């Protein structure tokens, strides 16, 4: 399977058996950034569940585990001193996807305990009557990558626990988000600055974390708005975050955007899976599934003679080398 050889390579290149974290990239000299940790994390587990080899499948699944005792052995079980709400709910998020997979109850309390600290803390109505601020030690700003980010989790642990109370949190930060973090026709704003206002500046990741939170309140909640509103942001994505042949943009230099298109990818494939189970918006369905395919394909060719793919599809970093083993294992 294509999305194997990409996984494998991957571990091959960038996974560290001794640390249980990946390097950062091919020099081995520093391991990854503790949030895109998260999203490596996410990566395995999502390999996990698109193989079908089941020697891979068993080592991925060892692997879920490593990744965490390795971040775990490094900083610690509690995250809630790191300042940046959204560092503490990519692995609130990462560890109810462990909890669904594993059913190791250390994954809920580590989901549950740190999505709670952020929400029940963080979320807020004197500015801008709602939304989660991006850090917890400066109140300034409140962002796309923590609120969005913040609604999947809500979505994973009502999944988990069907204590409503997380599908409220979902709905509530879902809605303020599509109502003051987009411009309601599916472009995703950066953030909202208390002085500055809206950054209405569009990125793979906070389109992606807003298909993604869309898709999993329809899936809840059955209400086709919410997959109207993912279909609206997957098609501003695909109009504009794209060069001129149409394949997604390589977001460098700024390293947290270099992998963007991980995340993007992870969460365009929940679309297409829920487009493709329910009939919905068929003439998009078919348009989104050739463009897709074009992409991946576009990755594929851009592959070295150890099957890495740089992020840039039309030294190698593992961030960056992550999105085109993402868009195998959708
Ligand atoms: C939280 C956590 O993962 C931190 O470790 C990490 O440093 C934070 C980084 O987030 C900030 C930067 C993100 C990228 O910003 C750049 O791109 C934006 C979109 O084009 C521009 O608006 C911005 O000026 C800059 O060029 C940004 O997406 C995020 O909202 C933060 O501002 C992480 O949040």
């Amino acid at each position: 399977s294509d999305g194997d050889t990409a996984m494998k390579a991957f571990n091959d290149t960038f996974w560290d058996p001794n640390a249980k974290m990946f390097w950062k990239d091919s020099k081995r000299e520093k391991h990854q950034d503790f949030w895109v940790e998260a999203e490596l994390w996410e990566l395995v587990m999502d390999a996990y569940q698109h193989t079908s080899d089941p020697a891979l499948k068993a080592e991925l699944k060892t692997q879920i585990d490593d990744v965490y005792d390795g971040t775990v052995a490094k900083y610690g079980q509690d995250w809630t001193n790191n300042p940046f709400n959204d560092n503490i709910m990519w692995w609130a998020m990462g560890s109810a996807r462990a909890y669904q997979i594993t059913g190791n109850p250390r994954y809920l309390e580590a989901a549950r305990d740190h999505f709670d600290f952020v929400y029940d803390t963080q979320w807020d109505e004197e500015f801008a009557n709602g939304g989660i601020w991006w850090l917890n030690s400066d109140h300034n700003t409140k962002n796309a990558c923590i609120n969005f980010p913040a609604a999947q989790a809500a979505l994973y642990l009502y999944d988990i626990t069907k204590d409503e109370h997380y599908l409220n949190a979902a709905t509530k930060i879902f809605r303020w988000g599509k109502t003051m973090l987009t411009d309601g026709n599916g472009k995703v704003f950066d953030r909202i600055e208390i002085e500055h206002g809206a950054v209405p500046d569009a990125t793979h990741y906070n389109q992606g974390t807003y298909i993604g939170s869309a898709v999993g309140l329809y899936k809840a909640t059955g209400n086709a708005v919410y997959l109207d509103d993912a279909v609206k942001a997957a098609k501003f994505t695909k109009n504009h975050l794209v060069d001129s042949n149409g394949v997604l943009n390589y977001e460098g230099p700024n390293g947290d955007l270099k992998g963007g298109k991980t995340i993007l990818m992870r969460n365009l494939a929940h679309l297409q899976k829920t487009l493709d189970e329910t009939g919905q918006y068929p003439e998009f369905s078919a348009e989104f599934d050739e463009w897709l395919a074009f992409n991946i394909e576009m990755a594929w060719s851009h592959q070295n003679s150890d099957h890495i793919v740089d992020g840039n599809w039309a030294t190698y970093e593992s961030w960056s080398s992550a999105a085109a083993v993402q868009a195998l294992n959708g």
